[PDB]
C-alpha cells in the first residue's frame, strides 16, 4: 500500500516474464550495426544498454516512465502549500512506473528522514578535508567511505541468493539517497560557511527541505526551486557518463555506494558536469560588458559576432530534440512567477527571444532551442547559491534518484556483468582485411 | 633517449596519421551486428571500444603490445640480483610498444621514487579511517582525494589546447603510479600492523621493492613475487570492468586520479576483483577436509562430487582461452623454484594434474584449464600476506599500469566522450515492431 518494497516485490516477476518472452521472440533480432567509426567515436549511435527509467522523446523531451516533464509537474505530489513536484514522488515513479499518491510520497519522505544518519568516520573525514579539495571529490570520497554501511556487500559475502540481490540494493539505495543531502550540506558548510554545523534532520519535512535547512537557507522559494531542480535533473537515459558509470560498476555487484561514487567521478568530468557553470560564466561576462538594459538589436549583434567568430551560444542547440527542453521551460515558468525583474533572468529571457531566430537564420545547428543548463545558474544565483564549483554536487544529488532507481531494476532483472569486446588499431586492421 | 615523455611525443603523430588513414578507408565498414540479446546481456560479444595496450590471443593468452607473457619474462629488465621482470619495463612497453633497455627502466624507477610523496591531507584521512572500512574503499577514497594534485584538472580549467591533453595526463599518471604503493602500504599497515609507519622511499630502489619495504616485508623472494605479480596483472584488454570504467570516466576528461578511483570501485565488485580470494577460500576448506597427503583418486572423487552437485571448481572452467593461462604458468614456475614443498602449493599442483581431465571428461565447460586466479593466493599466503581482503588492492596497483598507459593514448588520439544509446524494454519492443 505505502511500503514501496512490497509493491516492488509484486512488480518484479511480471516484468521478468515480459522480458523473458520478448527475448525468446526477438533476442536474435538486429537493432544496429557496429562500424569502425563507432569504436573510435565512443560508441556514438550504438544501441548498447537497456535502461528502463527514462527515455528521450524527440518531440517532448525526456520522459520518466512514459510521463513527460509537464505531466510530472501536474500529477506528482507537491509539498503542502507549494507548487513544485517533490523528488520523492519522482523516485517512486521511476521505481514503480506509477504516479504515487500523497500518502505514498509522505511515507517516502519519512523513510528518507529516518535513514539520514552519517557514521562518525564519514563526519570526521569531511571535517578534515582541506578547502582546496574540490566539492565533487569530497562527495565521491565520502560516498565511497559510506560503503562500510552497505548491507548488500555483507549479504553477498555470506552467499545470499541471486533472487534477493534487489532487496539489499533497494535498502542501500534508500540509505544512500537519505544520506546524500547530509554529505552534500556538510561539504557546503565546510567549504563556504567556515565549518559551521548542518543542524538536525526533521522527521516531518520532505527531503528537499531538510536539504535546504542543512545548507543554511530559510527561503520558501529556494526550497521550491530545489524541489523542482532535484526532480528535473534526476534521470536522462543510460548513455550519459554518470548513468553509464553507475550501471557498469553496478554490473560487477559493487554496492550502490561504490557505484554512485564512481558515477560522481564521471559527473565531475568537464564534458559532463560543468555546462550550468559555463552558461553562467558566459552570462555574467555578457552582462558586465553590455549592461542590464541592452537592446534587442545590440544583443542580436553580440550573438552574430559570437557565431561569426566560430563560437557557440552556451546552452543552445540539440541534435534530436525538436523543441525547447521542457526542463528549461519549467525553470522559465518558475522565474516568470517569482523573479521576473531579476536583471540576470531578464537577460536569459531576452536570449530566448533572440538566439533561436539567429541560429535558425545561420542555418547551422539543427535544433536551435535551449536546454536545462541555459537556465539553472541564474535561479541558483538569485537565491544566494553563488558557489559555482558546488553546482555539480546539486546535479549529483538529483542524479542519484535516477541511477539508483535503475540499479534496483538491473539487479531485479539479473542484468549481467557489462563486458564489451575491445580491439586495438592493429587488431581492427587485421579484422577488416579478412572479409 | 631515456625521457619517456619525449619518446612518446615522437610516437604520437605517426599513430594519429595511421588511425586517420584507416578511418578514411574503413570508417564505415561494418564489424558486427547488435542484437537485442547483446543489449540485455551487458554488450557480450559486441566490439565496442578501441584499447591499444593489450590484446587477448585465443591461442596464446594475453599479449602486451604483441609480446606474449613468456617473451616479456625473457626480454624485460630485471632487478640487479633478481630474475622476475620489473613492472617499470612493462609500463614502458605498454606506453611505447617497445621493449625498454636497462637505462630506460633504471630512469623510470628513479622517476617513480622522486614523485612518491603524499599530501598531508591524504595521510590524515588514511590515518583516521576505521578498521571496518574495506581496503578497496580506502584505496578509492584516497585516490579520489589525491585529485587535488592533478595538473590536468588545473590546466583544463585554464583552456589548454586539445593537442596537449596527453602531456598533463602523462604527468598525473606518473605521479599516481608513484604514489600508489605509498597509499596501498599505508592502508595495509593501518589495518594489519597497528598503524605503524611506512618508512621512507629509497631513491635507488625499484617500485616493487620500495612497495614491499613500505608494506613491512624483508624477504627477497617476496619482492620477486611482487614484481612478477604486478607485471602480469597489469592489463587484460579494455572490456573488463576496471579498464572500461577508467576509459569511460576518462572520456569525460576526468583526470587520472578520478578515473583510476572509479576503476577501483569497479574492481571491488565481486564479479571482477575477488576470484583470487574465492580460489583460496575453496582450497583452504578442501585441505582442511581431506588433509595435506590426499591421494589422486580421492581428490578426483571430490572434484566429481563438486561438479555433479552443479558447482564449479574456482579458477578453472572459464570461456576465454583454449589452454592454460600463461599467467598461471608463470606462477607455477615461480612456485616450483621457491616453494615446491609448501602443502598448499602441492594441492594447487595436484589440482592442475586432475581438474582439467575431469572437466574434459564431463564435456561441459569450454576451457578446462586454469586462469591466473587459481594460483596467486597460495603464493601470497606462503610469504605471510594472509589478509585476503587486501588482495584486490594488489591487483589494483598492478592494473594502474595498464589502464593509465591506455589513458595517455586515449587522450593523445583524441578519443571522444563514451556515449552509447540506451533503450528501455518498452522502447526496444516498439523499435523492433516498426
Ligand atoms: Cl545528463
Ligand atoms: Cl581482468
Amino acid at each position: 500500500s505505502t511500503n514501496l518494497k512490497d509493491i516492488l516485490a509484486d512488480l518484479i516477476p511480471k516484468e521478468q516474464a515480459r522480458i523473458k518472452t520478448f527475448r525468446q521472440q526477438h533476442g536474435k533480432t538486429v537493432v544496429g550495426q557496429i562500424t569502425v567509426d563507432m569504436m573510435y567515436g565512443g560508441m556514438r549511435g550504438m544501441k548498447g544498454l537497456v535502461y528502463e527509467t527514462s527515455v528521450l522523446d524527440p518531440d517532448e523531451g525526456i520522459r520518466f516512465r512514459g510521463f513527460s516533464i509537464p505531466e510530472c509537474q501536474k500529477l506528482l505530489p507537491k509539498a503542502k502549500g507549494g507548487e513544485e513536484p517533490l523528488p520523492e514522488g519522482l523516485f517512486w515513479l521511476l521505481v514503480t512506473g506509477h504516479i504515487p499518491t500523497e500518502e505514498q510520497v509522505s511515507w517516502l519522505s519519512k523513510e528518507w528522514a529516518k535513514r539520514a544518519a552519517l557514521p562518525s568516520h564519514v563526519v570526521t573525514m569531511l571535517d578534515n578535508f582541506p578547502t582546496n579539495l574540490h566539492p565533487m571529490s569530497q562527495l565521491s570520497a565520502a560516498v565511497t567511505a559510506l560503503n562500510s554501511e552497505s548491507n548488500f556487500a555483507r549479504a553477498y559475502a555470506q552467499g545470499i541468493s541471486r533472487t534477493k540481490y534487489w532487496e539489499l540494493i533497494y535498502e542501500d539505495s534508500m540509505d544512500l539517497i537519505a544520506k546524500l543531502p547530509c554529505v552534500a550540506a556538510k561539504i557546503y558548510r565546510n567549504l563556504y560557511r567556515e565549518g559551521s554545523g548542518i543542524g538536525a534532520i526533521d522527521s516531518n519535512l520532505d527531503w528537499s527541505h531538510n536539504f535546504t535547512n542543512m545548507l543554511g537557507y530559510t527561503d520558501h522559494q529556494f526550497t521550491e526551486l530545489t524541489r523542482l531542480y532535484l526532480t528535473i535533473h534526476s534521470d536522462h537515459e543510460g548513455g550519459n557518463v554518470s548513468a553509464h558509470t553507475s550501471h557498469l560498476v553496478g554490473s560487477a555487484l559493487s554496492d550502490p555506494y561504490l557505484s554512485f561514487a564512481a558515477a560522481m567521478n564521471g559527473l565531475a568530468g568537464p564534458l559532463h558536469g560543468l555546462a550550468n557553470q559555463e552558461v553562467l560564466v558566459w552570462l555574467t561576462q555578457l552582462q558586465k560588458e553590455v549592461g542590464k538594459d541592452v537592446s534587442d538589436e545590440k544583443l542580436r549583434d553580440y550573438i552574430w559576432n559570437t557565431l561569426n567568430s566560430g563560437r557557440v551560444v552556451p546552452g543552445y542547440g540539440h541534435a534530436v530534440l525538436r523543441k525547447t527542453d521542457p526542463r528549461y521551460t519549467c525553470q522559465r515558468e518558475f522565474a516568470l512567477k517569482h523573479l521576473p525583474n531579476d536583471p540576470m533572468f531578464k537577460l536569459v529571457a531576452q536570449l530566448y527571444k533572440i538566439v533561436p531566430n539567429v541560429l535558425l537564420e545561420q542555418g547551422k545547428a539543427k535544433n536551435p532551442w535551449p536546454n536545462v543548463d541555459a537556465h539553472s545558474g541564474v535561479l541558483l544565483q538569485y537565491y544566494g547559491m553563488t558557489e559555482m564549483n558546488y553546482y555539480t554536487v546539486l546535479f549529483g544529488v538529483s542524479r542519484a534518484l535516477g541511477v539508483l532507481a535503475q540499479l534496483i531494476w538491473s539487479r531485479a532483472l539479473g542484468f549481467p556483468l557489462e563486458r564489451p569486446k575491445s580491439m586495438s588499431t592493429e587488431g581492427l586492421m587485421k579484422f577488416v582485411d579478412s572479409k
